[PDB]
């Protein structure tokens, strides 16, 4: 019996790592022989971690290891995307023989002519949000004119889920010429016609009109079928016992979760304001702080971060709980305990909190952040404040968080809605729904 023979390239990051893995298992599932390529060394312990269990969960996985010679995280997307053009032997020499190849976004320019000369029908998987696909392919177009980037105050895509973007939501990197992310945004976006196809962890309930535009040629004409994979249900594999008990004794819908990821860390003074905004809100928290980019390098304890002021606060009400390690957080989002998400608004804790259920109070800081927040604000299942502005350019008060949370905590019209979404995010993944009939269409083909 012949097989299906599927390789996958993940870059740097959990951000990166856990939706590709999430799409291996849904693979694998499928009776798929998966290749998994991880270039050396990994980043994060996190992501060393999650590869050591996943690969013990499934010890058919043919592993390929590879080594190499600003951010610790974006270097690494350069050390994978400079360095190792020689990527080929390790592809080249698949055997069974291969049937597809699935790379991260983030690689698109050296890996399309590898991909290329496989013979192999090859994607990309986009772990953002389709409206930022969007914006991703869009960009060469409003890149070209002489306005940008200083004369740009609004983006408009038609059809998209976000049809007015301001210059506020825009990456800060993408507005300065000469920019890593301009470098990477200018060289790959063209070459997105090359490709077979592109992947997005996302679904129809969330993001109807992105996907309406992309694949209706009404944001670049011509670019290649957008697949809604969404929303990538987290696996078994992913879990590594206080936090597991502490939650089991609140009341339901009554823990805010804050977690900005896995690869940004607040200001220490900033931070200090998200503490001191938890406890003036009189509501119940699970906190998860990172003081560092790498969770390798967590220098100080929890009590030289928070400050002997805030500690003095936390520890007298016994209403929260604050962690500075690695959680399971689709573990914490699928409790019933957990009502509320204070969120980054990263586009796999958003697809997981869309997955569970769970409105968000969205605190973009980098990056994408801000586009994958109104992309919530329009489904209405989660409210963001425009002004509190990127990381670093801004000190958002204690008094400003307390009010945005018990404003999030007690409208009930988010949780109508965030349950909507949680229906939708269900009929996805049974028969006819988005993402069973993308996959059995890419399956067929890869034969
Ligand atoms: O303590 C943590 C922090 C993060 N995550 C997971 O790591 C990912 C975070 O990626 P995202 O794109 O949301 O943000 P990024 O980390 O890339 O900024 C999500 O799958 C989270 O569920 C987790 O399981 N535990
Ligand atoms: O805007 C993006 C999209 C990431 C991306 C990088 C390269 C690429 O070719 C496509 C998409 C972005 C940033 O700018 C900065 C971040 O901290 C995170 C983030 O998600």
């Amino acid at each position: 019996h012949p097989v299906v023979h599927v390789a996958l390239l993940p870059s740097a990051g959990m951000g990166h790592l856990t939706p590709f893995l999430r799409l291996a298992s849904l693979l694998l599932h499928q009776h798929c022989h998966v290749t998994l390529i991880t270039p050396q060394p990994t980043v994060s312990k996190a992501e060393e971690d999650l590869l050591s269990r996943f690969l013990s969960a499934f010890p058919q996985v043919n592993q390929l290891h590879f080594h190499l010679p600003t951010d610790p995280f974006f270097l690494q997307f350069a050390s994978i995307r400079s360095s190792s053009h020689l990527l080929t032997p390790l592809l080249s020499s698949l055997t069974p023989p291969l049937s597809s190849f699935i790379y991260d976004m983030t690689l698109i320019s050296p890996l399309l002519p590898i991909a290329e000369s496989l013979g192999v029908p090859h994607y990309i998987l986009f772990t953002s949000s389709a409206t930022m696909f969007s914006f991703f392919s869009y960009f060469p177009t409003l890149a070209k004119s002489e306005s940008f980037p200083g004369k740009l105050d609004f983006v408009e895509i038609p059809g998209v889920s976000v049809s007015s973007i301001p210059r506020s939501s825009i990456p800060p990197p993408l507005l300065v010429p000469n920019s890593l992310f301009g470098k990477l945004f200018m060289e790959d976006s063209p070459k997105l016609k090359k490709l077979h196809g592109v992947l997005v962890n996302t679904f129809e309930g969330i993001e109807k009109l992105s996907l309406e535009a992309l694949n209706g040629g009404k944001v670049v004409k011509g670019l290649p079928p957008v697949y809604g994979v969404g929303p990538f249900v987290p696996c078994e594999f992913e879990k590594v016992e206080t936090i597991s008990e502490w939650l089991d004794e609140q009341p339901s819908g009554s823990v805010v979760y804050v977690s900005f990821g896995s690869r940004t860390a607040m200001g220490r003074e900033q931070l200090r304001e998200v503490g001191d905004g938890l406890v003036k809100s009189g509501w119940r928290f699970l906190w998860v702080v990172k003081d560092k980019i790498v969770d390798r390098a967590e220098e100080e304890g929890l009590d030289g971060v928070l400050g002997f002021e805030l500690v003095e606060r936390m520890v007298k009400e016994k209403k929260g709980l604050v962690v500075k390690e690695w959680v399971d957080q689709s573990e914490i989002l699928g409790h019933k305990a957990v009502g509320g998400f204070v969120s980054h608004c990263g586009w796999n804790s958003v697809v997981e909190a869309a997955w569970f259920g769970v409105k968000i109070l969205g605190w973009p800081l980098h990056g994408d952040q801000k586009i994958n927040a109104e992309v919530v604000a329009k489904g209405g299942w989660g409210v963001w404040k425009e002004g509190w502005d990127w990381e670093g350019e801004r000190l958002v008060k204690g008094e400003e968080i307390g009010e945005a949370i018990r404003e999030v905590m007690n409208d009930e019209s988010l949780v109508m809605k965030a349950t909507q979404v949680k229906k939708d995010a269900r009929k996805a993944i049974s028969v006819g729904g988005g993402c069973e009939v993308a996959l059995q269409k890419l399956m067929e083909v890869w034969k």
